[PDB]
């Protein structure tokens, strides 16, 4: 019967035989190639548009990866080398947010996988601190609910894993984003705390910490509600410091008792990195820390994760060393430079609204649009997200939460390795896109599913 | 002026200015050498016995970790062929564990960071099961407990983090393990599930969930309590299935209604992977279950993380390819052999008593043992233990938890790699030590530092 | 009553096949044959048992890689360095680092064009090859005279073992100048006590394998002159430079102890200890043609007329010698002097870093005047800090360094040094990693003192 | 003024600045491109029938000779594990040359850089063997000899070196190797050895050590003089075992109380790896042996060398594992064959007289030929020599020495990948050289140059 093409020989289908679980061994180069060739139909995302997360390969990640496949980041008595390396990128991200000198030389935080990991642990320390204080006045703590904008998912898991009852002020028309008003609206004594996102992954523009930090202010006097801040900063974190250091939302922030971000985002990390830092000892409830014993010592961790390849911190720690800050920012300007480009670019084209024109102040470097109210250009933005695809190029369009359910935007991600040229490019399939939806009308209308927005 | 004799060239020291963000640009070379350097005071583990985890190299495994570098685990639309080959060890899994054959050819289920986050999961599914039974018989719900024997670290952490009682089943002498008389007198209507860990961390052993499952089910007929189970099959889950496969654990048994393992212990999957799988549709309350939209329709998740390299899934398709059935058994037995061989060697050298000698049916490959009550050869585990780094080979001595706190043991850990020859000179290093023990007698009761235990 | 499925058969776990030991049949020769890449599998798996000696503070010898280094080396696998004819270009290189390595320690200038010198795998080679051509030099020199030759004597310092076996090799009576306390090493005064008519020559170590220190040939130069008026007996040196001859001439310019000095007659060193050269890569230099006798020089005939070696090595690998001949030339004057320098501020460093910390007397404080990039330090006597030097070794070891604590020869049979080498690679962020599991080591003994005086095993200390 | 090609950069000149130690740095990947494109300068090898060395690339050695580049091989404390591979090659050869099973698990032999070294410590050995006994009767220690047969040129070294006689028994026509005869008549009571070569440099055939050995019986008869033998194995070492291994020569032969090889001739290791080994104890004068201290115990060396990779060791353990003795019997075979064939096919091309045929029970994989005495095919073989190197062949011409000063030799040598099919080409290229010289009368007895001849 059935041969194979590749090996000359009978043929063995990744597609029977894998409801359960396979009955005999199998030459290893045969298995390695046999995958190695179904990888062939991944993307390789350097026409995608969509996703927040590193593409760009550089040869020293690589190998920096390659030796650490390994190293185990809980092992902190095998790989002593890796922990060091570790602790040291704990602080250096701690200094870029300004939080308080440390007190013993090490700052209070902890790499994760991820920001999703990074913002449970906010949220378990934000919950924890709420809930002390309120066995302390003797009051019921068994209400706790977290004021929000248009958070990514994972407050909304969080949320719902934690039992805090999730307050998120809804997305509406020309009010985007969470406004000192409506945030003092959602506030009393069962808050644990109020979490900006500082660069919304909808539209890519910053929610303000300042303002609301005000009004926080104002509310304590008020009511003597003492109110603590968490500041998502996903993609934020790695941006504003560098291209906007006047932008105050970070530690000089007093009621900023924690800041996350994820490492491979905008921090240029490989994928799975992420950290999170505390204010300082105090930001950090202790019945959340577990002291683990090892050979020179005990080691407190707080994290969910256990044994996990130490690869990322390694990386992440080479961005950082080869880069600082002089570094950073002419990466992370290069990127605003494209976005900004693309927003002067894209409005000629269109009966244009732009909620994010790719600006250092204001957001992220992205590109966030949505068609100009009942205007009629003779196509829906879902329509010219499938003639670009036609192309090789994932741009999203997709409805908001809220109240602004109603919209449809189109939102382009500038990141790393994705330069000038490029840009020129998806322009010149923009405006191919635009021309063949004009010649053919009967295309209007008929694409209507939302893309992968969430990262 | 400070120089470097590797770069010929002013010096850069990680070590100085490692407190603070760098400010200036390094040539991507030189930090890239900087902290290849120093990752030479990692240890390689391959003379480590205390480690669980993967430590053996294969060159098709990090080519295939090195093409994964990018892969987004969480972006099923860009990486459709990952996603894809992620279902499958998802089915291959639960077939493994003797799912119900799944109604529409899915199995209810999911790839992790580890155990750590397959238990969280696992232990959060356990709470909502609970929980939404005790509501529907009108009764109170504000005191889950949890009951289970001397579980690794990371439940300790569930039941902190998600406000459940951990009954901790106590170690004692002559009585390590949960056995069904204690397990049913820490049972009740608030007892939200019953965990078997099967591979006990510290020592070895199983746990086995058939005669504790007898015990619940006559627990069911005197009180009405109905309790369900949750396997900690962390490394049981890859050795019983193919050494020991009439040993009853998995979902054979009508009340366990999830299994979770590590990949990355006797899996041979790479650092960073785990599993757990549920039942069936009912053993996951769906209100835990986020959807994510995507373009070719969406898929619900149960997951901490988010955004995460599909590397290590796709590394333990490999495994799970090139070894089948036939492949693990041969790998699982000759680690098995090495156990055997160790523990039947070491039985001579001593007055020792062991608590596991590494057989298929009682535990995982493991060597545990403690000195004899009241016989003093000369010198304690931990002198034995600091003799042996001074050959290289990490081969831990601790005390035991609860009511064994008394108790110093020495566990060896045998993993793939590991083979006879190492054994063998391991063999040699211990009888040498053995003797330069003897012959310093002074040396006795000196160390007394309990080693990295919990993998 | 039983629940598993074993197989009757010894398994391997790597390669899920019936198990093959190495230990099992290395008594004898194999009888069968072995799939190629489990064979290489087996092995390259139990090299992980060998260190990777990054935190070796013993050995002189190069450790650190550097990627171009792999490429040469891995292209010369097959270079036959013997083998003039096939590798001609292997062959002129090894030519241009002779005149580079005579140049370098002021050879005078070479009358056709090529010094006269060879390449050898290390020191060991050279030195023979030097004690050979001493040996002969004044073998001659005596039946001329038409005086006995059948009892020659060699007069030095605290030699590396190689003299000793030279000496053995060779039935050259040893006069080596014992060491002893505060006077370590080969003095004028003690040296022209042992010379006489049969003394072929006197071997200063520039840098002694056990302390670090030169040996400093001109004073030593000095009283054989004065000897030769007084006696008419003349005395020609060589210099064991091993260690010293890749470093003076570019830290300390001025230290006279190379070709400058009329008494040295060859100078030997090894490429791959101070050189940067990796393993197996030595130079002996001769001041010129008169200085190596003919009788030591075989002719062998090649294609394009014919070369005349004097080495105990035959075939073998040219790797070496590019290798070395790369590091000259990317390096420069400009920059050993550079790498060497950095190595110099890290022992200097270490040495008054290490004297805050307890009661120690300095053998040698790694100063580019005095001595290699080296460490070392006794306990002062009559006092006790509560360990010795041994003691210290051991909790230093635990956390993977590798400090050699030995005794002395000699007379200084009697005391305990440390010995810490500075070479490349170790750079001034790990000297810091040193010292902080220095004082950890000391506050554990501190904390422990039935520790003190347990251990007493020598380290390697050789090289 | 002057620029280079290759960098568009200033010229620097390698044959320039190669008269004193250069002044100036140098980029890193300049130097070594500089140097890595004047050595295509040097030939592969591939075409040199001359050299007795290995010359055949394989990347499993490759990578292990790239794995030592460091490895210290006198650095028995650092480097433990090859110390151990080290030892058990010792013990390997032991073995295969048959020496008495060593008293306490470890036979007495030493690894060095070639066969030359070899040769001086096996040298050195016999003189002090020799000098013990003649004080302990007495006698006059200060004329020592040695007996030999045309002996490759480090013996004519380890003479000159250490103050022995040598009594070459020089080759001439009709008898070119040392018999029992002319061996009897050099003996006396100062000879310290007799030395064969098992396998000729210059001829490739074997020196028989047997009827040599019943001398040395009726001389001891007769004289009572007693005297000892080493045989200088280069090459036939590893050949002899495996194709012939009743060819008596090794330590069944009690008088043999050394023998010495090659390993990067036929025992295909690469360049840099011989080996001695010693019949017992006995057999090696302890004065011989140095005691270095290290870590754990001390081992007594002895060997000229010191600090050298231990790259070649683990490449010659790798070739002993890998191939064993079918191995190596299958490998040798195949070079014989290509001798034997190529010695029956130059045979019909002229009027030669064969030395040597490649047959395994005469010599080594070596065919050599004269011009038959008296006849003039209108050629010398020097002046084929050249013709032949016009078309890349290395084919040495040279004269044989002592008393066949007058015959002119070819010597083809049949190593390791000189397969059947280059055999054939060479052939080709053998008869059209043949064709040219025919044509053109005039090249006759110009050339006169021997070729390099020693190995
Ligand atoms: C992408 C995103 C996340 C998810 O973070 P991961 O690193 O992908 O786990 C969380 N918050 C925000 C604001 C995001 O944009
Ligand atoms: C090691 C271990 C864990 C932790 O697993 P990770 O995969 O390292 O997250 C959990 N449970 C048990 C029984 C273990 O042995
Ligand atoms: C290291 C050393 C030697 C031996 O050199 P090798 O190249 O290792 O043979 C000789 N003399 C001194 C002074 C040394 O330090
Ligand atoms: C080449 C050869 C030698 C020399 O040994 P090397 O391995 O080249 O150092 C000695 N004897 C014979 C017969 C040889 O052919």
């Amino acid at each position: 019967e059935l041969l194979d093409s590749r090996f000359g020989a009978k043929s063995i289908s990744t597609i029977a035989e894998s409801k359960r679980f396979p009955l005999h061994e199998m030459r290893d180069d045969v298995a390695f190639q046999i995958i190695n060739d179904e990888l062939y139909l991944d993307g390789n995302a350097r026409q995608n548009l969509a996703t927040f997360c590193q593409t760009w390969d550089d040869e020293n990640v690589h190998k920096l990866m390659d030796l650490s496949i390994n190293k185990n980041w809980i092992d902190k008595e095998e790989y002593p080398q890796s922990a060091a390396i570790d602790l040291r990128c704990v602080n250096m991200v701690a200094d870029l947010w300004h939080a308080p000198a440390p007190k013993n030389g090490q700052a209070v935080g902890t790499n994760t996988i991820g920001s999703s990991e990074a913002c449970m642990l906010g949220g378990m320390a934000m919950k924890w601190r709420w809930r002390k204080r309120m066995e302390a006045a003797g009051k019921p703590t068994d209400k706790p609910n977290l004021v929000c904008g248009p958070v990514q998912i994972c407050w909304h898991k969080f949320a719902r894993y934690w039992d805090v009852e999730l307050r998120e002020i809804p997305m509406r028309p020309g009010q985007l984003f969470m406004d000192p008003k409506r945030m003092i609206e959602a506030c009393d004594e069962n808050t644990i705390g109020v979490v900006p996102t500082f660069g919304v992954t909808y539209t890519g523009n910053y929610e303000f910490p300042q303002p609301l930090h005000d009004a926080l202010d104002k509310f304590q006097a008020d009511t003597g509600i003492d109110i603590d801040m968490h500041i998502d900063a996903a993609s934020g974190g790695f941006l504003a410091p560098f291209v906007a250091p006047d932008i105050v939302w970070d530690f000089r922030l007093p009621r900023v008792k924690s800041i996350s971000a994820s490492g491979h985002k905008f921090g240029l990390a490989p994928l799975g990195c992420g950290w999170v830092i505390w204010r300082d000892e105090e930001a950090l409830p202790q019945e959340l820390v577990f002291n683990v014993d090892y050979l020179g010592g005990q080691i407190g961790t707080f994290a969910i994760n256990f044994s996990r390849p130490a690869g990322q911190v390694i990386a992440q720690y080479y961005e950082f060393l080869r880069l600082g800050r002089e570094g950073y920012t002419k990466v992370q300007n290069a990127s605003y430079q494209v976005a900004a480009y693309l927003a002067d670019e894209i409005a000629k084209l269109g009966p244009y609204e732009f909620i994010c024109t790719g600006r250092p102040d204001e957001g992220i470097p992205a590109v966030c649009f949505k068609l100009k109210d009942g205007e009629d250009p003779g196509y829906t933005l879902y329509d010219l997200s499938e003639r670009l695809r036609l192309r090789g190029w994932q741009v999203p369009a997709f409805t908001l939460g809220g109240e602004a359910t109603d919209i449809v935007v189109m939102r382009i991600m500038c990141r790393r390795g994705f330069e000038m040229d490029f840009a020129e490019l998806l322009l010149e399939d923009y405006k191919a896109s635009l021309k063949y939806l004009s010649d053919h009308p009967k295309l209007q209308g008929i694409a209507q599913q939302n893309s992968f927005k969430h990262t």
